[PDB]
């Protein structure tokens, strides 16, 4: 299945990769100091995003936890500045290590934060997410508040075609996205990140 099939290794030091994550680190860089900080991206990526979700306390709190323990794993500490080249360094002691648990059926942090999302999207804990569910990436986090093609990047998650998500779809293309950049996911965050 497609959704279980990961590439063992990725390459790092290429032009896609870095533009994508410097996209990422200039919109997550709240006080536009050039560093960023674990603050920074917990308000970004959980607590801006879980508001717009309507999340419960108890999936924010969950959220909020996953989120952390993945940015942890870049080398990112509350209060700890960093600059892009070491966080760029982080990612990819990250992306490496996360391919190789799945390789090795360990716990991966990404699929335990996709957890975390997949609880808030499911709103009728169906245990898939269907079309009226979903929603573009680019908007509830602010960074393409104009991306709207929320059928595409749906159709493109669901990969048995079933007409619905579940929740190793959903991580498949994200890791697809932040981990391997596999073509097919491009624009799932719009256009605010190439
Ligand atoms: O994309 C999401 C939500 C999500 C969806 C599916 C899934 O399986 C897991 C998570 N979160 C996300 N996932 C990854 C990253 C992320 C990636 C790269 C990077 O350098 C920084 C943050 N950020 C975020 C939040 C965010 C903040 C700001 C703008 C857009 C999105
Ligand atoms: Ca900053
Ligand atoms: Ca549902
Ligand atoms: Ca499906």
């Amino acid at each position: 299945a497609s959704k279980y099939a990961v590439k063992l290794k990725t390459d790092f030091d290429n032009p896609r990769w870095i533009k994508r994550h410097k996209h990422m680190f200039d919109f997550l860089d709240i006080n536009g100091n050039g560093k960023i900080t674990l603050d920074e991206i917990v308000s970004k990526a959980s607590d801006d995003i879980c508001a717009k979700l309507e999340a419960t306390p108890e999936q924010t709190k969950r959220h909020q936890v996953c989120v952390e323990a993945f940015f942890r794993g870049c080398g990112m500490e509350y209060g700890k500045e960093i600059a892009f080249p070491q966080y760029l360094d982080g990612w990819k002691q990250l992306a490496t290590s996360e391919l190789k648990k799945w390789a090795r059926n360990e716990p991966t942090l990404i699929r335990e934060w996709g957890d975390a999302v997949f609880d808030i999207f499911d709103k009728d804990g169906s245990g898939t997410i269907t079309l009226d569910e979903w929603k573009a990436y680019g908007k509830i986090s602010g960074i393409s508040p104009s991306q709207e093609d929320c059928e595409a990047t749906f159709r493109h998650c669901d990969l048995d075609n079933s007409g619905d998500l579940d929740v190793d779809e959903m991580t498949r293309q994200h890791l697809g996205f932040w981990y391997t950049l596999d073509p097919e996911a491009d624009g799932l965050y719009g256009n605010g990140v190439p």
